[PDB]
């Protein structure tokens, strides 16, 4: 007598992209020239900050996201599955309060989803 995963949950999240993909462009810089390694190293940088608590999600998304959602400050409220991707999906409502999905590859770049609420 339970759900299967939650029916909408609230998470942010964080984009890095990289070279290889269909469109290396961002906001703060023309082309990104990034490749795969150095966005992981991105990545993991903010992943040990958002458990150790040194910055705040919200200001690294809005800010490191190469995507327009870095002014959408990387929250979009409660969202329910048929808004997000596939594997974002399966990580974003596998994530309980305080929890972090941590490195998520898509073609798109890496996502970092981060459960706020």
């Amino acid at each position: 007598g339970s759900h299967m995963e939650p029916a909408r949950v609230r998470c942010s999240h964080l984009l890095v992209k990289h070279s290889q993909s269909r469109r290396p462009s961002s906001w703060r810089q023309e082309k990104i020239t990034r490749t795969k390694e150095e966005a992981l190293e991105l990545i993991n940088g903010y992943i040990q900050k958002i458990k150790s608590g040194e910055e705040d999600f919200e200001s690294l998304a809005s800010q490191f996201s190469d995507c327009s959602s870095a002014k959408a400050r990387g929250d979009l409220g409660a969202f329910s599955r048929g808004q997000m991707q596939k594997p974002f999906e399966d990580a974003a409502f596998a994530l309980r309060t305080g929890e972090m999905s941590g490195p998520v590859f898509t073609d798109s770049g890496i996502h970092i989803i981060l459960r706020t609420e």
